[PDB]
RNA sequence: AAACUUUCAACAACGGAUCUCUUGGUUCUCGCAUCGAUGAAGAACGCAGCGAAAUGCGAUACGUAAUGUGAAUUGCAGAAUUCCGUGAAUCAUCGAAUCUUUGAACGCACGCGCCCCUUGCCAGGGGGCAUGCCUGUUUGAGGUCAUU
């Protein structure tokens, strides 16, 4: 079986559900080195120019309802950050997301059980948590 | 004498010489430019029911696709055909396919590796990976200049 590194450099894992899935983020890099060369001109207009995951979700939950799984850690994660090197819009996004969840939960009501403790006040809809 | 040597008329054998002819050769004149990596010429193996040569064909193999003709092909067997019909010919045209292994011959050589993918540790199935050079995209390394 090919090593999880072997695989990696390439692209323990079993290679027939591995090889075929060796097919923007690597063309993005050429936007750095286009940056950079814009910064050498030293004119602004032309880095103005340059600069003028839907598909990896339908797969990986491939109906709602199997959402779920990962939702406890989603919502971990948002409401942690929306608490919280990250960029200020970043936390503002985080806690709009979080709000609109919380209204639409307030909306349907679909709340069972609660859970104050100190990490956390703790809720049930599916659970998640909220520091 | 018979037998046997020799000249000649007739009869009986060779060979195709003479005569007649040819889907032939040679020579003269006229129109045109038409080989090849999108794989040339050439060589080997197979294909028709029966097959020596020639021609055609490449596992779709004396052919497959399409149009015209309208009732065949023929050495033998065999097929039919609704033949008043989108339909037979080994017919003609021929623009669409297939195009075995070699061969400029092209994965590495003087047997024999890799990407791919697939329908079921492992495999069938399908295309490519030769060298010289031109334009463009990607990555890496090194000389100049800048760095308050």
């Amino acid at each position: 079986f090919i090593t999880r590194s072997q695989a990696v450099r390439k692209l323990f894992y079993y290679a027939k559900d591995i090889q075929y899935l060796m097919h923007k983020f690597r063309e993005h890099k050429t936007f750095a080195r286009k940056l950079t060369r814009a910064l050498g001109r030293g004119e602004v207009s032309s880095a103005k120019r340059l600069e003028e995951l839907d598909h990896i979700i339908k797969e990986r939950y491939p109906s709602f309802p199997d959402a779920i799984r990962d939702i406890d850690d989603a919502l971990n994660m948002l409401f942690l950050f929306s608490n919280l090197q990250v960029s200020s819009k970043i936390i503002n996004d985080a806690q709009k997301i979080c709000n609109q969840w919380l209204a639409y939960v307030a909306k349907e009501r679909l709340v069972r059980k609660v859970f104050v403790s100190i990490k956390g006040v703790y809720y049930q809809a599916v659970r998640w948590l909220v520091p």
